[PDB]
């Protein structure tokens, strides 16, 4: 019951950071979504507030308001209120082409936003992918937006790329597109494309799919996992292809584009909008 303006509290689950709760706006009777923020979180709110302050964009969740001490302009984030997040449709199953097609869009759309804005998104999986189900509407989530210049247990390693996964704290635009192509394949298939329990488990899943064609790459990873590397990385032992057994070879033939070992051969969200696959939406 913090404030005059915000009623009906009522959680909706658990960020990174805080708690989650939904309220109705008394102003105009239309539902909000609001962070609790409860040192070193100090400055990781005030880079945050700055960043996501700036940012207006159709794909990108809108934050309405910063508070703190019962709506006063702990911390609260006021921000749009989103039917559900992409984790909990997909639980129900895979989606149609047209769907998962139509959201990559939305997605792309959106990281080309935050990436010319030299914004960064720390965190994508389905979780933080919201959506409107009737409008068919996808949205970034705000909570991990970064500049590119305890809980870890927590912390999906799934979408992680595996230049992310040699080099743990180097974030940049082409890690984005690396989880945007496995959250691709997850709306196809339902299922997540590379789940391996540790570091280790996901590299060697990536590398039973993903072929390895510069030297450079492949003289890296006889350092680190001198087995499961032979002298010619080029014909993965079970691609793509095979992992999306149902789904089309034109989605295919665009995530093979996307999910590429290397960051210096994958479209940018800039490139992947302009591939024909993408383009259809005039
Ligand atoms: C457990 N499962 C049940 C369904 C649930 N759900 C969430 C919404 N709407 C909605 N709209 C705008 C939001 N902005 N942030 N955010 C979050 C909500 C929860 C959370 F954990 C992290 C974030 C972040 N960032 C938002 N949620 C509708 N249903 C998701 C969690």
């Amino acid at each position: 019951d913090l404030g005059s303006r915000y009623m009906d509290l009522k959680p909706l689950g658990c960020g990174g950071n805080g708690l989650v709760f939904s309220a109705v706006d008394n102003d105009c009777d239309k539902r909000v979504a609001i962070k609790k923020i409860v040192p070193q979180s100090v400055k990781h709110a005030l880079r945050e507030i700055k960043i996501i302050r700036r940012l207006d964009h159709d794909n990108i969740v809108k934050v309405f308001e910063i508070l703190g001490p019962s709506g006063s302009q702990s911390v609260y984030i006021v921000q749009e209120y989103m039917e559900t997040d992409l984790a909990n449709v997909l639980e129900q199953g895979p989606l149609l082409e047209e769907h998962a097609r139509l959201f990559m869009y939305q997605l792309l759309r959106g990281l080309k936003y935050i990436h010319s804005a030299n914004v960064l998104h720390r965190d994508l999986k389905p979780a933080n992918l919201f959506i409107n189900t009737e409008d068919l509407v996808l949205k970034i989530g705000d909570f991990g937006l970064a500049r590119i210049m305890l809980s870890e247990g927590l912390v999906t390693k799934w979408y992680r790329s595996p230049r992310l996964l040699l080099s743990p704290n180097n974030y940049t635009k082409a890690i984005d597109m690396w989880a945007a192509g496995c959250i691709f394949a997850e709306m196809l298939t339902g299922k997540t494309l590379f789940a391996g329990a540790h570091e280790l488990e996901q590299m060697q899943l990536i590398l039973e799919s993903i072929p390895v064609v510069h030297e450079e790459d492949r003289q890296e990873l006889l350092s680190v996992i001198p087995v499961y590397i032979r002298n010619d990385m080029t014909e993965p032992h079970k691609p793509l292809t095979q992992l999306l057994p149902g789904i089309s070879r034109e989605a295919v033939d665009f995530l093979e584009q996307i999910l590429t070992f290397s960051p210096m051969d994958r479209l940018t969200a800039e490139e992947a909008l302009s591939h024909p696959y993408m383009s259809i939406y005039s």
